[PDB]
């Protein structure tokens, strides 16, 4: 008869209606699903609501979960239930789905047994749908199971009964840990809403995910916010402005929940005739500064509130029964306060439990408690329980406490925290720094950024100098404009950082890093920075070129690697050559920077006080026509003393060139990388004319070209000249064959100086091997590795070698195959 999908439609878009979709709204007004503002999706490349599901481009796979990933305060949620409303109105997968079932995490328990019966308590008032009709048939359904991260109490994600059949019921952590690994269900849809954090216990039930990030306002969008909130224009523009002028303010807005906290605030004080006051700059400042003004018009209950949330977090409750209230003294009286003022929510819907309107504001008041004037009022407890699932993580907590414990502290709330309490807090958080600093391991306790939060949060150079003591080397991945505010407030804070690598992320080839690098460039004790496998294009090169000429700069050492560089920066690069006197090291491999670029970086490696002494140049597309200009380097730059142009095609003709100049006595070349150039035998007889007259050159890497024996004679016709000082020959996959141990035994024993023969992956021969073995033993001046890797042996032969390493101990190690 009558169908039951246009029912639960018809309910889902009554329902879905709203923002909060609870009470205590300022006069419990609606706050209309309409004021969404829309956010980004980032595939972890820019997606659409729709078409999440959907096959990518190659194998054609359907994608059966999605996930959605955010910090606290963007808006997971939100869109969650906007998917709800634009999918039950007929928009959003009409054709695809018949059925949408939300999941809040927040009310369902890890401790209870329950069947799949929530395909029920997900259903419109009617107490007995058609569970075993048409909301049966999987494919046609999707799960919205939003909140991952706020699941109370133990997760366990490795069980023995997984519990298939909706029929049976199961321990709830059972039961979702099911239907996210597809044993429930099968072919059913999932999209997962959760914090970052907290996938570390939810990779191992995903398998293969679909990853989205979801992205705060933009300016554009910020703006819309507050003319949209601010129903007269007139003020509106006022607010705008008011924050427009905090930079810091401004750039913290781009979470929706800062902007809320902000608006609000301000929308009081215009209500009450006030100047509209807003100075805060850390999250903390604006925490307090929102319940400043709501609570002192309340604050005599702040000792019960800052209770209840600490048990809160302690005891894993975020719904809290009437009985919870009033077991703290919190009962007919501030709890409607709290609820006029939407500070409190009393959940309305069909329920009777209370909650704070947002976690952080439950963390925030769990800080309060133990700097106030019953779980523990331990820090040191608190801090051992940080990298934990089962407290929340207390990420927020600890943060705020490093906020709270200051000395710079005002009226209304700030004041009615104990001085020495602050005090004992501020030496344990300054060691838990220096022991999580020192400790750089890998792991889910702070990982050298989150310190560097918790550090911005403590406006204060006499504890941050001293905290950023501890951290000699500083790797960090920045993808926000948050990131890049509070890292540089922090490496500007610090006498003491040698290396810096920036993984600059998914936001360069812009100016959103050029405050960074201007802080850099007065640093007295950066040696050493890594800008390597990020987007530094060309425009980016180019801030860093005028950031390296400053006369503080001081850096020495500079990693460029593949940063997808193009020949139009080494007109740059050849200008900070020629001026920066400090810079010795300079890494530029695999970029596109092709025999045009080396014409022009060649001007700079030439220019007087240019001194540079290790350059890398491997893979960066050169061919042969370059090798006139690397030559003439060579031969006129008396500091440049390590050259690597491997995996290019300098062929023959190329390398050639490069011996005549490398030829000259009067060169200090050391150490030359032609590794994979393409090189053959006929060139050999220019390797051989430098290693007998260049005295200078110790070490050669041959592994790659194509020698064969022909090309082995020739070059122990120089390695065997009474002038080598040849250290280190490497010869790995040379394409040689047996025909040529009877010249590399005379190195063996007729060289001086050789110290290491590398011979690698090559049909050397075992009879070629027992040559070596003999005559190794006559006073070979062999001392290091003789290679012989990578091939494999008879039995005799393995033993000659096992004891030849017993036999004549001088040798390092022989290095047999197995
Ligand atoms: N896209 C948006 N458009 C308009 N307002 C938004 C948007 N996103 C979030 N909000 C603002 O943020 C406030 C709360 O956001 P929200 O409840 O989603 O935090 P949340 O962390 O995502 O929830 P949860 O605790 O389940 O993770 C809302 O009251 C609203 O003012
Ligand atoms: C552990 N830590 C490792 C390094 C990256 C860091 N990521 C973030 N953390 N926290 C917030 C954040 C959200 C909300 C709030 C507010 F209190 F206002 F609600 C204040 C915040 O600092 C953010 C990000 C990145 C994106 C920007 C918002 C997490």
């Amino acid at each position: 008869k009558k169908d039951y999908r246009k029912k639960y439609r018809k309910y889902v878009r009554s329902r879905f209606q709203c923002i909060e979709d609870r009470n205590a709204r300022l006069g419990e007004s609606v706050s209309l699903n309409k004021r969404y503002t829309r956010l980004r999706l980032i595939k972890e490349s820019p997606i659409k609501m729709e078409l999440l599901f959907d096959p990518d481009d190659e194998h054609s796979e359907p994608v059966h979960t999605v996930v959605f990933q955010g910090a606290a305060g963007i808006g997971k949620t939100i869109l969650a239930r906007k998917m709800m409303l634009d999918w039950a109105s007929g928009t959003l997968y009409q054709d695809r789905f018949d059925y949408l079932f939300y999941i809040h995490c927040r009310e369902v328990s890890l401790v209870t047994q329950r069947s799949l019966g929530d395909l029920i308590m997900s259903c419109c008032p009617d107490p007995n749908p058609p569970i075993h009709k048409i909301v049966r048939k999987p494919s046609r359904i999707l799960f919205l199971m939003d909140g991952f991260d706020e699941l109370q109490g133990a997760f366990d994600e490795h069980i023995g009964p997984l519990c298939t059949d909706w029929q049976k019921a199961e321990r709830g952590d059972i039961l979702l840990s099911s239907l996210i690994r597809k044993k429930l269900l099968p072919e059913a849809s999932l999209l997962i809403t959760t914090r970052p954090v907290a996938l570390e216990k939810l990779q191992h039930l995903l398998d293969h995910p679909r990853h989205v990030e979801i992205l705060g306002f933009s300016e554009a969008k910020r703006k819309e916010y507050f003319f949209k909130y601010f129903s007269d224009e007139a003020q509106a523009r006022a607010a705008f402005s008011l924050i427009q002028e905090n930079e810091v303010l401004f750039t913290m807005c781009f979470i929706p929940l800062v902007c809320w906290i902000v608006c609000t605030g301000l929308k009081q004080q215009m209500e009450s005739g006030k100047s509209l006051a807003q100075t805060s700059k850390t999250t903390t400042a604006v925490y307090v500064f929102f319940l400043s003004s709501l609570l002192q018009p309340l604050c005599a209950h702040l000792w019960g509130l800052c209770s209840l949330a600490a048990d809160g977090i302690w005891n894993q409750k975020i719904l809290f029964e009437e009985s919870d209230l009033r077991n703290h003294g919190l009962q007919k009286a501030d709890v409607s306060a709290f609820l006029r003022m939407n500070l409190f929510q009393k959940e309305v819907d069909c329920e009777k439990f209370y909650s704070f309107i947002h976690m952080t504001f439950q963390e925030f008041f769990a800080a309060m408690y133990y700097l106030l004037e019953l779980p523990s009022r331990d820090v040191t407890v608190l801090l051992e329980n940080y990298g934990k699932f089962e407290k929340g993580y207390l990420i927020f907590v600890v943060r705020f406490l490093f906020g709270l414990v200051n000395q710079e502290r005002t009226s209304y709330l700030e004041k009615k925290l104990s001085c020495k309490i602050s005090q004992q807090i501020r030496l344990e958080l300054l060691k838990w720094i220096e022991v999580k600093a020192k400790a750089k391991k890998l792991q889910i306790q702070p990982s050298q950024l989150e310190l560097f939060y918790c550090l911005y949060e403590m406006q204060e150079e006499d504890f941050v100098q001293r905290a950023m003591d501890y951290f000699p080397k500083i790797e960090i991945n920045l993808s926000t404009r948050m990131d890049h505010m509070v890292s540089s407030f922090c490496i500007e804070n610090c006498h003491r950082v040698e290396s810096l690598s920036l993984g600059f992320l998914h936001n360069l080839t812009s100016s959103f890093c050029r405050g960074l690098f201007s802080v850099l460039s007065t640093s007295q004790s950066l040696t050493e920075l890594d800008l390597s496998d990020n987007s530094l294009g060309d425009p980016g090169m180019r801030v860093l070129c005028e950031t390296l000429q400053h006369p503080g700069c001081n850096i020495r050492r500079l990693w460029l690697g593949r940063c997808g560089l193009s020949h139009e920066c080494c007109f740059d690069i050849s200008l900070v050559l020629s001026s920066n006197q400090k810079l010795v090291e300079l890494d530029l491999s695999d970029n596109a920077l092709g025999d045009f670029g080396i014409r022009l970086l060649c001007v700079g490696l030439k220019h007087l006080l240019c001194n540079l002494k290790k350059l890398w140049l491997v893979s960066c597309c050169l061919t042969s026509a370059c090798c006139q200009d690397l030559a003439s380097v060579l031969s006129t730059s008396h500091s440049l003393t390590r050259l690597y142009v491997g995996e290019n095609a300098l062929g023959d003709s190329g390398v050639a060139i490069l011996c005549e100049k490398a030829k000259n006595p009067q060169c200090n070349l050391q150490k030359l990388g032609l590794v994979n150039s393409g090189l053959t035998s006929v060139c050999c007889s220019a390797l051989s004319s430098v290693l007998s007259t260049n005295q200078n050159l110790t070490h050669l890497y041959l592994r790659g070209n194509t020698l064969g024996d022909k090309g082995i004679k020739l070059l122990c016709e120089g390695l065997l000249h009474p002038d080598c000082k040849l250290q280190v020959l490497e010869l790995d996959n040379c394409n040689l064959t047996s025909h040529c141990c009877w010249d590399l035994s005379t190195l063996l024993t007729s060289s001086q100086s050789l110290r290491k023969l590398s011979l690698g992956n090559n049909d050397l021969g075992d009879l070629g091997v027992m040559m070596f073995c003999e005559v190794l033993k006559q006073q070979s001046c062999l001392l290091q590795n003789l290679g012989l890797s990578e091939m494999y042996f008879n039995y005799e032969t393995k033993s000659a070698l096992e004891t030849l390493q017993e036999e004549k101990p001088e040798l390092t190690v022989v290095f047999e195959p197995s």
